[PDB]
C-alpha cells in the first residue's frame, strides 16, 4: 500500500514523482525497463565523455532501445537460396510481425523505449512552448487568461527541464547559420537558439537534461530528503488497473515481476499512467477501457469511446546542406592573411577593435588561432566548434517547428568524405489534424513480446489542410536551406517513415467535455468518471501540433498534480 | 598511495582486483571510461529483460561503444555537391582520421571499447581453452608439467568467469545441427558446446559474464567485505607510468581526471596495466618504453624493444545458412499426423517411449505442443528455441577456431524475410604467425581524441602458412556448412575487415628470455627490469593462436597474482 | 548494357514493396494492384524470375 | 576470373510453364506463368554440392572478390530453360510432343 503509484519512469512520470514526492505523498513508481544510465538513474545516455567526444555513435544507443510497435507481416521474396534450405510456401507470419497490421496505414517508425528514464535516456532535449494555434485550452473563452495559465506551467516546466537558450552562443557555426538567416528573412521569419534543456559545463561538454534532472530517482528516505518516501521498482510489468463496479475508482494495479516471475496486486489512493502514449493506452484498453480490438462501430464502448481514436503523429522531412563558401569565406572576413599556409612568414592576423570588423574579438581569436595552430586545415572554423542549434518557432504563416541543427539521431550510415563541420541538418515538422479514423487499437489474438494485446495502427496522414501544410513544409525546408548551403548527397530532402519522429498525440486526449470535446481526460489530466486515475504524458495532447512535445505534456503534469495536492492527503510518515 | 594500482576496469584488471582485493592489498582502479551497465557495475549489458526478447537489437550496444583505432584519411569522391557549396580542394585530414595510417597496410576493424567493465559489457562469452600447439609456454621442457599448469590456471578462470558447456542442452536447434555435424564427421571431428561464461537463469534467460562477475567492482569496505580496500575511480585517463632513473621500478602514475580537467600522481606499490592490447602499448610508450614514432632501426630504443612488434590478429571468415529442409524433417519425424492444419481433427501425436523413435521424449513434446497450439506455423521447432552454440575446436588437422551459433555482433543489416529459427551463423578463426615487422606503433606527431599518441597499424597477414591457412579455413567453412544449409542471400562466405575480430595479441608479449624470446614480460607477466609492474591481458600472448584469447589472458593474470601476492605485502588495515 | 537491353522478362510477380515516404499530397492506392506489367497469375514462391 | 558452375535438373510432370487465359503479354498474347520449384532428391542435392565443388576448386586459384561471392543466382537467369516441347519415341510413354525427327 501506497499513497500513489506511478506507472513509468520518463520524464512526465518523474514530474508526477518530483511534485508529489516533495508534497509528502508516499510514492511508488514502476518501470517495466531496467536502471541504464550509470549511478545517476534515469540519466541522459549521452552524458558521457566517450560520447562527447564521439558523438556520431551515439545513434546506436538511440537505435538500440527504440522497439518498432507494429511491424506488418514481411513479403519480401529471396528467390537465391540453395535449393536444399528449407522454404515456406506463404508469407507466414514470423519474426514478431503483426499480422493485424496494414502495411499501408501504418506509423511505421513508431517505437517504443523500456528503460529507467524512458526516451529521455536518449532525447535531443528540444524544449519549445506551444504558441496559442498549437496548444489546448486550459481556460476557456478568456484567451489572455489561458495564456497566463500556460506560462505559469511552462515557466516551472523549464525549471525543471533546465531548459536554456544560451549554451550554443559560442558557437562559430551555430552564429554562422543564425545570423544569415536573420538577414536573409529579414524581419519576414524570427530565428533564435533552438530552446534546450541542457546546461553546458565546459566548450566541450554538456550536461543533457533528462528525467533524472526531473527527479533522481533514489529511494527515500535518504539522507538528502530524510522526511520523503519513494521507491522505485523496475523490471515490473504493470498490467492492468481493477476497476470498482461503479466505473468510478481504480482499486489496484496488477503487476508482473520480471525477474521473479510473480505476479502481484499493488493498492494506492491515487494511479498516475505515464507509460507513454502508446502503453498507457494498451494498459487502459487490458484494464476495460474503449474497445479491445480490431474497430466495431456495433459494440460501441461503455468506457472513455475515444480512447485510442484522434491520434496525431507529426509529418516530418529532413535533409543535410554542405555551407556554403560564401559562408565559410565570412568567418575570416576580419582577417588580413600574407605568405601561404606552412611557410615562415604566414601570418594571419585581426585587427581588434576596427569596426570595420564583421565579427566580435572573441569569434576573431578562435579564427586566427586555429588558421595558424593548424596551418594544414582549409578551413576557417576551430575543430572542436559545437553544433548549430537554430529554429524559426511555428506561425501561422509558416506552421511547422523546424530545427536547424546537428541530431545525433542520423537515418542513414554516416558519411566521412566532406567534413563535418560543414554539415548542417535541416528537420521540419508538420502538425496533423486530429481525426477519428486514425487510430491506436489493439489486437484481441495477437500479444506483443510481454503479453499484452499487440498494438496497431490505422492511420493515414488527412487529407485536407495537414497533407497540404506537409508538403507546402518541404518546400519551405528546400527553400531555406538553400540560403545555407546545397543538400549533402545521401541527405537529399525527404519525408521519414510515418512516426520515426516519435511525437504521437491524442490517444488519450485532453478536453473539458468527454462528450462534446471527443475526450478521456479532463484538464487536470483525470480520466472522466473516476476519483483517482490520472494520465500523463502526450497522449493527453488533443490538438494539432508541430513543435516537441514533452514540455506540454510536463506543464499538463504539473497542473495534475496541483488537482492530487488538493484533493488527497498524504499519508503520516 | 596504495598497495596495488590498476589501470583498466575489464575482464583482465577485475582478475587482478578479485586476486588483489581478497588478498588484503589497499587497491585503487582507475578507468578512461564510466559506470554504464546499471546498479551491478561492469556487467554485461545484454543481461536485461529488454535485450533478450530483442537480441537482434543488441548490435546496437555493440557498435555504440567501439571507436575505431585508426581510420587512414579519406579519399572518396563526391562530385554531386552543388555549386555554392564549399569545398576543398584537396583530401585533408579531417574527422578525425590518422595521416600516419597506410590504408592498405591496417586493421581497420580494430576498435577500442571506453566503459567500466571494458569489452566484457558486450563480449560474446565465448572462454575455450587453448590447447598446446596454440599456447606458450609456462614450464620450459616438460610438456606435462607445462599442461598441469595450464589446467590449475584455466580451471580456476573457468570459475571465475563461471564457464559451462550445458547452457544450451534444451535447445532443438542446437542438438539439430551439433548431432549432424558428429554424425557428418562421424569420427574425423569432434563437436561440442561452445564453451560459455553464462548461467542459465531460464528457458529464456542467460545471465551473461562480464568483468562483474570476476569482481563486483563495489568500493571496500562495505558490509559484505568489512576487512577488504578497494576503490574504483572511473572518468581517469592514467597517461604514464614513470621509470626511477634505474629502469627499475615505476615510482607514479600520472593520471587526468576527466571531470574535473585536473591532472594528479598515483603512488602505489605495484603497477597494474590492463588496459587492453591497444591502450597498454600506448601508455607504455607514452612512458618511455619501445619507441615513439614511426619506427626507424638507426635509433633503435633503449628498454623494450619488442614492445608493439610480433603483433597478431586472427583471420575471420563469416557466413550465414538457411536450415535444410531434411534437418527441418527430421526435427518432428517422431510424430503421426492426421488431418490438416486449422481442422477439427487435426493431430500431432507421438508414442513415447517408442524406441524406434529418434527424439528424447521432451524433444517430442515441445514439438507436438508447438504444432498443435500454432497450427497456422509452418516449422516445428518452438517460438522460444535457443540459438546454437556449436564448435568443433582447433585441432593440427583443421588448425581454426570455429563457432556456429547465433552472435549478437551482426555484420549487416538484419533480414526479415528468412524465419529467424532457420538461421545459422558460421565464424571460423585463423591463427597469425607473430613477425617483426607487424607492428604497433605510435605517432609523435598526431594525438587520439585523449590527447595521447595516435596509435597506427603497420600490418598484413603473413605470407606463408598464415595466408595458406585463411584461405584453407574459408574453404573448409563453406564446406562445413553446407551440411547444414546454402548460404542465406546478405550473408554469403567473406573475410571480415582485417581486426574486427577484436583478438589482438602479441604487442607485449610474454617469454622467458627478453632477447631470446623476442618480448617484454615474463612468465609472471612482469615487465623485463622492472620489480613493481606488471601487465594483463591478450598483449601478452606471443602465439599464433585461433581460439578466443580472454580466457587464456585471465589465467596468465591468475600467475600473475600468485607472484605479486608472494612477493609485495599488504599494507595494515 | 547490350544484354540487358535486350532481355525482357517472362513473368513478374505483383510487387508488394512498402513505400511509406511519400509525400502526403501524392497519390496512393490502398492496395498492391496489378500494375507495372506484372503477372497477377504468378505466384512470387514459384516462379523462374530470372527467365527471359 | 569468373566462376560459373551449372547444375541438371531432373524433369518432373508437377513443374509447368503455362499460360493464362485472361492475361496477356504485351504482343496482346497469353501471358506466360511459371509454376516451378527445383526438385527434391537428387537436383537439390547436387545444387549444394556443386555450390561446394565451385568453392573448393575456386579456392586453388584465388580468394573470392568482394562484392562476388559464392551464391546461387535467382531461378532461370540462367536462360537455359528445356523440356517445354520435350522429345521423345513415344508420345505416352515417353511423355512428349515431338518425336526424334522433331515432328509434332
Ligand atoms: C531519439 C529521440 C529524440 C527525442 N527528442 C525529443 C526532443 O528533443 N524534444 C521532445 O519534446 N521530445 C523528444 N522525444 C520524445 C520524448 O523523449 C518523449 O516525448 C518523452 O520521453 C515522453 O515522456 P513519457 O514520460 O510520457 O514517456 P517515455 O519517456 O516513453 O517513458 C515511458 C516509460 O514507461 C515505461 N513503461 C511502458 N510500459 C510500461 C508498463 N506496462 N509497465 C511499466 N512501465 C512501462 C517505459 O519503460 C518508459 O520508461 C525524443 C525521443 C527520442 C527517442
Ligand atoms: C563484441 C565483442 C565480442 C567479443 N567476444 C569475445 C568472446 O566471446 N570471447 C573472448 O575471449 N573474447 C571476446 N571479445 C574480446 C574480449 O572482450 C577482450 O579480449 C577482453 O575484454 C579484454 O579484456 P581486458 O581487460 O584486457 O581489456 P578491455 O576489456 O578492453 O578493458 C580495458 C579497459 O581499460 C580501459 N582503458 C583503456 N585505456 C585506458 C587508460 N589510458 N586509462 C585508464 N583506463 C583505460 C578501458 O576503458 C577498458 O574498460 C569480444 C569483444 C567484443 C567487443
Ligand atoms: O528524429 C529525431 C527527432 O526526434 C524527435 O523526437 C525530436 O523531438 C527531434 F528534436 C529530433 O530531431
Ligand atoms: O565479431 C564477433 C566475434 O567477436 C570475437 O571477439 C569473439 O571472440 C567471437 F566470439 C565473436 O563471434
Ligand atoms: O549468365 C551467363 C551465362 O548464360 C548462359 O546462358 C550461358 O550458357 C553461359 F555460358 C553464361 O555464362
Amino acid at each position: 500500500k501506497y499513497d500513489v503509484v506511478i506507472v513509468g519512469s520518463g520524464p512526465i512520470g518523474c514530474t508526477y514523482a518530483r511534485e508529489l514526492v516533495g508534497a509528502g505523498y508516499k510514492v511508488a513508481m514502476f518501470d517495466i525497463g531496467e536502471i541504464d544510465s550509470g549511478l545517476k538513474i534515469g540519466a541522459h545516455k549521452k552524458n558521457t565523455v566517450e560520447y562527447q567526444k564521439n558523438i556520431d555513435k551515439f545513434v546506436n544507443v538511440i537505435q538500440g532501445q527504440l522497439m518498432s510497435v507494429s511491424v506488418p507481416v514481411n513479403t519480401l521474396v529471396v528467390d537465391t537460396l540453395s535449393p536444399t534450405s528449407w522454404q515456406a510456401s506463404t508469407f507466414f507470419v514470423r519474426n514478431g510481425s503483426n499480422p493485424e497490421q496494414d502495411p499501408l496505414r501504418n506509423l511505421s517508425g513508431q517505437a517504443v523505449t523500456r528503460v529507467v528514464g524512458g526516451m529521455s535516456t536518449a532525447w535531443t532535449c528540444a524544449t519549445p512552448r506551444f504558441d496559442r494555434e498549437q496548444r489546448p485550452l486550459l481556460v476557456k473563452d478568456d484567451a489572455d487568461a489561458d495564456d497566463a495559465e500556460w506560462d505559469r506551467l511552462y515557466t516551472k516546466a523549464e525549471s525543471y527541464f533546465q531548459t536554456g537558450t544560451d549554451q550554443f552562443k559560442e558557437s562559430i557555426r551555430h552564429n554562422l547559420v543564425l545570423n544569415k538567416l536573420t538577414e536573409e528573412y529579414k524581419g519576414q521569419r524570427d530565428f533564435q537558439q533552438i530552446p534546450l534543456a541542457a546546461t553546458r559545463r565546459s566548450p566541450t561538454f554538456v550536461e543533457w537534461s533528462s528525467a533524472n534532472t526531473v527527479f533522481d530517482l533514489q529511494n527515500r528516505p535518504n539522507t538528502d530528503a530524510p522526511e520523503e518516501r519513494f521507491n522505485l521498482f523496475p523490471a515490473v510489468a504493470c498490467e492492468r488497473v481493477v476497476r470498482n463496479a461503479l466505473n468510478s475508482e481504480i482499486e489496484s494495479l496488477h503487476i508482473h515481476d520480471l525477474i521473479s516471475g510473480d505476479r502481484f496486486e499493488i493498492k494506492a489512493d491515487v494511479y498516475v499512467l505515464t507509460a507513454g502514449a502508446v502503453h498507457n493506452t494498451q494498459l487502459l484498453v487490458n484494464s476495460g477501457f474503449g474497445q479491445l480490438g480490431r474497430p466495431n462501430p456495433a459494440n460501441p464502448p461503455e468506457l472513455l469511446p475515444s480512447l485510442g481514436s484522434y491520434i496525431t503523429e507529426q509529418s516530418l522531412v529532413f535533409c543535410q546542406t554542405v555551407m556554403s563558401t560564401e559562408l565559410i569565406d565570412s568567418v575570416k572576413s576580419d582577417m588580413t592573411i600574407r605568405g601561404t599556409p606552412g611557410e615562415l612568414t604566414y601570418s594571419v592576423t585581426y585587427t581588434p577593435g576596427a569596426s570595420t570588423n564583421k565579427h566580435p574579438d572573441w569569434w576573431n581569436e578562435k579564427v586566427k588561432n586555429h588558421m595558424m595552430q593548424h596551418q594544414e586545415d582549409p578551413l576557417p572554423i576551430p575543430f572542436e566548434d559545437p553544433e548549430p542549434q537554430v529554429t524559426t518557432l511555428f506561425q501561422p504563416s509558416h506552421p511547422w517547428h523546424t530545427q536547424i541543427h546537428r541530431d545525433a539521431f542520423s537515418y542513414g550510415a554516416v558519411q566521412q568524405s566532406i567534413d563535418s563541420r560543414l554539415i548542417v541538418d535541416w528537420r521540419f515538422f508538420g502538425r496533423t489534424e486530429p481525426k477519428e479514423e486514425n487510430k491506436l487499437w489493439f489486437s484481441d489474438k495477437i500479444t506483443d513480446a510481454y503479453n499484452m494485446p499487440q498494438p496497431t495502427f490505422d492511420f493515414r496522414f488527412p487529407a485536407g489542410r495537414t497533407s497540404k501544410e506537409a508538403e507546402d513544409m518541404m518546400t519551405d525546408m528546400c527553400v531555406m536551406s538553400a540560403k545555407i548551403g546545397g543538400f549533402l548527397p545521401g541527405s537529399l530532402p525527404q519525408f521519414m517513415e510515418p512516426g520515426l519522429v516519435l511525437h504521437l498525440g491524442g490517444t488519450h486526449r485532453m478536453g473539458f467535455d468527454e462528450k462534446e470535446d471527443n475526450c478521456c481526460v479532463n484538464t487536470d489530466s483525470r480520466v472522466f468518471g473516476f476519483k483517482n486515475l490520472f494520465l500523463g504524458g502526450c497522449g493527453n495532447i488533443p490538438t494539432a501540433y508541430g513543435a516537441n512535445p514533452t514540455l506540454t505534456a510536463m506543464s499538463l503534469a504539473i497542473k495534475s498534480c496541483e488537482y492530487i495536492k488538493q484533493n488527497f492527503t498524504p499519508s503520516p510518515f
